């Protein structure tokens, strides 16, 4: 039923600078993979920390009971989008235990060992 | 002997191309493992039974899982490993070599 | 007032040799309300540990530290396997990418 | 003045046709004993080795030979024990 905990911290965080186009496959698709094996919906709140400015408010998001959910940091926008080419860190909190795992590059980038 | 590890483990990442779970049972009692696969859009897929004998290790390829059903490829999943006795569970996602020598193969 | 993390961390691995490439970095987070006075110690396989590398991580702030940028007491010999111990007066969260995984990712990334 | 613990386990192990990085930030030498586990046969005796006080030490599994060398192209696992706390990391 309830595996994991309600508070996770990720000291690393970085979205490489790109142009005004769609982020490239050769870039840090830094994602936060979350699992909620529980029977109650997980109301996740993410806080981003920086090296020079104050923390950016609660980024709400939900992870349905008995479900997983990958969250690209780049896709975060409310309250605000994360400044690219900036070192950040994050804290993930939930009402129910969840399992969190940071990935610097998602699954389908590794799917390129094909040559 | 040793009863290292725990009876419950969770792996948030899981993805098969068109990953292995390494388990160690340093204990004296056989480990009756039950694996549950979670998805992002559908309900969990039933208990995948398996056994890890006492004082033995065992590498389980997720692709080799088939009963209740095979794991859909090109699909992001997650898993929960449970045992009656403490076991040590580990997962490696990015093969250092196969990645380091794929670059060479430009 | 997130008093998350602990006052002591250790990294068994350590090794110094575009933009999308990462390297020997120690990312630290201090979600607390008190400034973090971090002290890093570097260990080697053949010589004694190199003194306290002081550094500060302000309350409610993060901070990435390149091992290469460490210089006082002294710079870390490149092409040398080392390890480190990070201590603080207040709880901090410390994260480092396992050398192998790092090199590997950069390999896949490089690959056009 | 010690970090880490006296026991570590590694579920993965494989030498194709892997290094254990240890750190001993303590003031007492660490007498490490490694046990290799397999999927079909019993565990292979104590592989002794020492990690000097305030020192690190990388140990290639391939370099292990006493009691015996580790069969290549074979999936194995290991348990690392010490008389004093050490920090271990598989690579």
């Amino acid at each position: 039923l309830s595996i994991g905990r309600t508070c996770w911290a990720i000291a690393e965080g970085y979205i490489p600078p790109y142009g005004n186009g769609p982020e490239p496959q050769f870039i840090s698709h830094e994602t936060v993979c979350i699992l909620n094996a529980g029977d109650e919906d997980a109301h996740v709140e993410i806080t981003i920390y920086y090296s020079d400015k104050e923390p950016v408010g609660p980024y709400r998001l939900t992870v349905p009971a008995r479900r997983t959910k990958h969250v690209r940091f780049n896709d975060l926008n409310d309250p605000a989008p994360i400044p690219h080419d900036t070192d950040f860190a994050s804290v993930i909190q939930s009402n129910v235990p969840i399992v969190v795992q940071h990935t610097r590059l998602d699954s389908r980038q590794a799917e390129n060992a094909l040559l």
